[PDB]
């Protein structure tokens, strides 16, 4: 089987590719979230349990690590405070945020960060960052726009 | 079976006026505008009066929001305006707008009655009005007029206590 | 389901009349204007009637007030009216106000339901009257009706005593 | 038969705070001093806020006022304060005064419960505030707080008509 | 008629300590002050703990607000502190608190009731502290104690999964 | 999900940076209480579960150990008596004490110590050691301190 959402929660994923990544180097990445949660209207919407999952090319050497974690000076520093690695070296390459989140809303989520480390030489594309944000869903998705605007 | 009717002729400003919510009060301000040149358009900020600004009160639930646009007697031009989020181009505001107020029509104004509904009266800041011109206008020549409904702020029937 | 309906088409003066509210009484009189430049705009104070002007019958409050103007056959442009409180521009007071009497619609006229409900017949004189062309229109063409309702006063059905 | 009791300390701004009787809110607003010389006194004239400066508000009964009043952390001296009318001579309005703030007091306030119960808002306008210094001050160094209790504004809970 | 009262002298410690509301917890911390120029004023901005400085517990409503300082027996003269927004002038603050604390009185705090009831854990990070002294005080001499009841936290109970 | 605490019970976290480290060397780092479960009257609180886990810096070489148990003369031969032992070559760096100090108190905890171990030369802050004990709730939690003092 599989992990269901509560009731009145729904689950929205979406990804972003990653850039050129150089040795014992570690890039961070912003969170943009889809537009049609982007109003500020939207951004109220309380966060249950998020989600995070990656894509290599099956021809990408070496390890390759990931987070999500508050905005930090030193970049690499964010590994030694996260609740959750993905880490390509082991059986499951997630992790998964049951309840370092469960309470914000999805406006909280721009001051968060995405950290991806690497040992090799990684080219533009070769990574793909899968996130899985599960939140309140909106409260009028059930009707037209008005026609009269 | 038919039935005859007669349509009574209104005069201005002479239909019912719309009645807040429970729990709901009803703030208004007003801003003015600068020089508009021919076929172009402008982004105005959304500032918050004295008395809604603070950490307490910005926490308050918005409700519906109108926006009406009063301008002289003497202005030639079509004027139109929206309220929507911050962009990159202020024409392209237009085309995914929900309500626009064009000057052109028998009711100048735009009601939006769920487009910002549960926000809050900080998160009014992050958005813009945009106002465009047919041709060249000047400055002051149209004032913007909008009506925010949100949660009754909750200490105002009393008095601040004597022992500072 | 659908239901037919007939629009009955009516004349001039067809319609209803507002009645004021218990215990009120509407008092009317009208003011005439002067020359107008074109694309320019005109102030003129309320002037109370000389049955109201005294300081018994100052102190009523105010309900609703209604303004309507009267033109001259061969007039013809745009005529706009409204009343406000006093402005440093002239022009300005149709920015903020609540109601506006134009020419170029059917009705011309303007109601003002709740600008001034709760203010004195002696606060009217505090307000003014701007009348806006957009051509040149010569003095005594336009007229400017006001219709005010206010609580009816309470002592005029005596006769002034004499002894 | 006695009866024993025990008296509990108070901390700063723990007190009750007076709620406003039914039918009225409070409104508040403060204003600013300039230099006052050694035993000398100044008028300060009383000016109304915007949203209730029409026609249709200054028609509306006064209750009860308060004044208190709020210095720097370093103002040498003696600061007393009242409200009453105009008069000619600035220190004669102490001697008839039915309540004075005093700096040197711990609670540094003035209640008026019944002067100027009955007058309307724009009655207020021919009041003034009197401000006497022991010892020279500078601009801007005390500021008044002033609380105005009044008929609640009948029309705040309503959209304006569209039909303009 | 008149009734007799004994008043019952207390010490230090004796007094009751008030109870937060039901779904409520308070949390304490303190902070450290520098020098100080007589007659002049500090500004401090306020630090949440490390506990409650995550996204997910900024976002907690807030009850009242308590401050008290300490100071080392040594010193003599005369502080104050004030709770407000941030300022342009740093001692105007204290010209708009609705609270401050004193070491001249018997009791040296400050109750904020309802200056910040209803906001948010995050927005105590838009107020600041202010300090005035009106004699020269070196550093380390001040302690200001913090005491703030907000929502209880929900999901803070847990382990830390490992899976 | 994750594991809840029992009725009448909390949790608190804390963590402590590492010194640096030689190779094939064992570190022993002694245990500080947070400053405010550190009175006399919160040392005598009962103690439930003990969780350690541990956060590297991603360029971090080599095999890291760790565990927390008594005072030993011998630094290394704490590894040997330990009931679990959290391993950075595994799928779970974690080390989990569900009976080992169930009855204790607070107090008992400063007679434990923290035991590093490193197969390659680490810097100083280059492991963050995370600590979370559960405990029983303190008994006034929920007052003011009163304000005559």
């Amino acid at each position: 089987k599989a992990i269901k959402a509560i009731a009145g929660y729904s689950i929205s994923k979406w990804e972003a590719s990653s850039d050129a990544i150089t040795a014992k180097a570690t890039n961070a990445m912003s969170i943009t979230l889809p537009h049609e949660l982007s109003s500020e209207k939207n951004k109220e919407l309380k966060v249950g349990r998020v989600l995070l999952w990656l894509g290599l090319l099956p021809s990408v050497a070496g390890r390759i690590k990931a987070c999500v974690a508050e905005k930090q000076a030193q970049a690499e520093a964010a590994f030694q405070v996260a609740l959750a690695v993905a880490d390509s070296s082991k059986e499951v390459v997630a992790a998964m945020y049951t309840d370092a989140f469960r309470g914000a809303t999805l406006g909280d989520l721009l001051n968060l960060q995405i950290y991806l480390y690497a040992s090799e030489a990684v080219p533009a594309k070769a990574v793909v960052v899968h996130l899985e944000v599960e939140h309140v869903r909106p409260t009028f998705d059930d009707f037209f726009t008005p026609v009269y605007k």
